[PDB]
């Protein structure tokens, strides 16, 4: 199946998701010079007061931590938005090396992991149907660097040993997803996709400028992680990011300057 290895990692996956190709394909690279100030842009509401985390669950290519998302909780709103999108998991995505790790770049500058926040547009009744629908998702991604550890990131690492394998999961309640976040809220904004199979254009990227700096124990514990399943050869999960893909006919909006 579909990975991040040699032979089924995503210079493979358009054999299987042709709109690997597409027209509006994420990540990308975030050209700081070439994206257009729009002033008309509405600060982001993130509305994370009433989150209700369930679970924390190793899926094989990334770990997620899932929502209630039966209820408005956790929304964002504003922005670029103009639907009320409900938050229903988290994860991120990481190197090998602290050099490597995010999917978006800025100025092909690659960060060691970013964060994705992921959200769908309630018009739509359930996550499965805004999939399907060019403004379906808002996933809000925000970078990690390595420097001071991040307090609020530490629930999480402290969890992972129990996950370590595919198809774990453990209960994840009581976390707070504002601990996630930078001080700023300015962004960079553009239509894109989901960034693993199926690939479907159906996210509006909302992407913090300000990255969050996480401690180099935090991000070691992330490499710690298996994609393969308990009782199968070891094989750590790391380096799961996709390249960027080419901008072709979009142009990014930043918020700010
Ligand atoms: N960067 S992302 O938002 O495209 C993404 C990832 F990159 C992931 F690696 C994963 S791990 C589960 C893969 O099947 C994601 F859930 C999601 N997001 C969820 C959002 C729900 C969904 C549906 C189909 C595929 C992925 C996803
Ligand atoms: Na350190
Ligand atoms: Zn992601």
């Amino acid at each position: 199946h579909w990975g991040y290895g040699k032979h089924n990692g995503p210079e493979h996956w358009h054999k299987d998701f042709p709109i690997a190709k597409g027209e509006r394909q994420s990540p990308v690279d975030i050209d700081t010079h070439t994206a257009k100030y729009d002033p008309s842009l509405k600060p982001l509401s993130v509305s994370y007061d009433q989150a209700t985390s369930l679970r924390i669950l190793n899926n094989g290519h990334a770990f997620n931590v899932e929502f209630d998302d039966s209820q408005d909780k956790a929304v964002l709103k504003g922005g670029p938005l103009d639907g009320t999108y409900r938050l229903i998991q988290f994860h991120f995505h990481w190197g090998s090396l602290d050099g490597q790790g995010s999917e978006h770049t800025v100025d092909k500058k690659k960060y060691a992991a970013e964060l994705h926040l992921v959200h769908w547009n309630t018009k739509y009744g359930d996550f499965g149907k805004a999939v399907q629908q060019p403004d379906g998702l808002a996933v809000l991604g925000i970078f990690l660097k390595v420097g001071s550890a991040k307090p609020g990131l530490q629930k999480v690492v402290d969890v992972l040993d129990s996950i370590k394998t595919k198809g774990k999961s453990a209960d994840f309640t009581n976390f707070d997803p504002r601990g996630l976040l930078p001080e700023s809220l300015d962004y960079w904004t553009y239509p894109g996709s989901l960034t693993v199979p199926p690939l479907l254009e159906c996210v509006t990227w909302i992407v913090l400028k300000e990255p969050i700096s996480v401690s180099s124990e935090q991000v070691l514990k992330f490499r710690k992680l298996n994609f393969n399943g308990e009782g199968e050869p070891e094989e750590l999960m790391v380096d799961n990011w996709r390249p960027a893909q080419p901008l072709k006919n979009r142009q990014i909006k930043a918020s700010f300057k």
